[PDB]
């Protein structure tokens, strides 16, 4: 006659988190406002902290909160910041664990996911991109996989770039990359190209894309080329005559030593 | 392939249960709480969770809320309140014979329909001649139609037995009245019903003697032996002091003689 029975409402948790989301959409009981530029987003601290440890540190007072709880978001990759509909989607994801990712928003979702330590969401963006990987976007994708540490994705995109190196060079996407990547690539032994001569034509184009902030990297890039692997003809007829090479003595020196090596290896 | 896909849906199937779980861990540490329930001891909680659990809290749109007095003065047991609170956050709760009544009251007060319906099945399976009265009382006090009927049937079939226990005599007037109005109750004689009314009144002369007349009118005197009517009913103080009652006994005795010539 003694007994205790456990009652478990199977849908209860989903319903709870969905109603808190409907509450968020009307501002009900919200105690924190995420400000981006600008556009403001209300939410509940309890939910944010539950979704990610990223927000737990806001108890101590590690956020610049106005007296009505406003937190300002550090600038992002794009000045304007992520798209309003995309932020709303990531915030709603924190409340419900559901989100629709598209080719158009995947990059911003990835940035927000990375910024908020949303591991699962970030891993998902990784599979999404992994399945969309294609010669026409491997560069743009490798760039992201790197910027957001997506090991798996990185390798895959890197292989496609190696095998098709001679191709990615005629398209203008490649020339929008940042210096540290261009550098890593010239340092890559595996890249498949017809001649080292191409790599020199590539560096010129990368620099000529934005003379201003790029001409200052030429020398470090130039030192990465293997001149001993280029035809003496090209070395003296196209390399040495080039302005960026002539104006820099360390460079002209390098060309001369290379030409000297060629004659010495003449056996 | 995939070279055409423009979007995809993601759903982390365990997200919500983990979410509601961590908000429970927070509640227990007083983290991010923004409201306080009072009965006494105080309970911290989040308004967003409360409102999401039940519409009972929506109309309250770090302030303390005080809970209206309950059935028992001291109020529900601390461990029971905490369990109902945790239920709101997780949808899981352990109900026992010892706490079920207080869980029912809290569930009813907060409009936790599913919880309330559960307590109803729990009680329905524990229904027994030894508690049908206490249970019928609850099923009624909290509108448990199903439970009410079942407990009512058990009381009817054994009315002769329930009258002998003492629990029965603690019921409120409106229930005693409803029972004397019941045609189905199984008793040996209407005489017992008279003895029962006396005891109910004698239990608390003060606030009860004022109901005697309305109860007395519910008895079917025409069904009692003339012996008893004149020897035990009429001589009784409560009957004698009330003219409307002595009148009724007289008419009954008269009916008996009229129905006696055939
Ligand atoms: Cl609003
Ligand atoms: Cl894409
Ligand atoms: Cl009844």
């Amino acid at each position: 006659s003694m007994e205790a029975e456990d009652f478990e409402c199977s849908s209860h948790c989903s319903e709870l988190s969905w109603r808190q989301n409907e509450q968020r959409r009307q501002g009900l009981f919200c105690d924190i406002t995420l400000c981006f530029g600008g556009r403001e987003f209300r939410a509940h601290r309890s939910v944010l902290a539950a979704a990610t440890e990223y927000f737990t540190p806001l108890l101590s007072g590690q956020f610049s909160e106005s007296r009505s709880g406003r937190v300002e978001m550090r600038k992002w990759s794009s000045e304007p910041g992520p798209e309003p509909d995309t932020v709303e989607a990531v915030i709603e994801y924190m409340y419900t664990g559901r989100i629709r990712v598209s080719t158009g928003s995947v990059h911003e979702v990835l940035e927000l996911a990375d910024r908020f330590l949303l591991i699962r969401l970030k891993e998902f963006c990784g599979e999404f991109l992994k399945k969309k990987l294609h010669l026409s976007n491997c560069v743009a994708i490798h760039s992201l996989a790197h910027m957001y540490t997506l090991s798996q994705l990185a390798l895959k995109a890197a292989d496609m770039i190696r095998r098709n190196f001679h191709k990615v060079i005629q398209d203008e996407e490649f020339y929008t990359l940042p210096f540290h990547l261009i550098r890593d690539w010239l340092s890559d032994l595996e890249i498949t190209v017809d001649s080292e001569e191409v790599l020199f034509e590539t560096v010129l184009k990368w620099v000529q894309r934005n003379a201003e902030e790029r001409e200052r990297y030429f020398e470090e890039l130039f030192k990465l080329l293997r001149l001993s692997q280029m035809k003496p003809t090209y070395l003296t007829r196209h390399v040495k005559p080039e302005r960026l090479v002539a104006n820099n003595e360390v460079c002209v020196k390098l060309v001369a030593d290379a030409v000297e090596r060629h004659a010495l290896r003449a056996e």
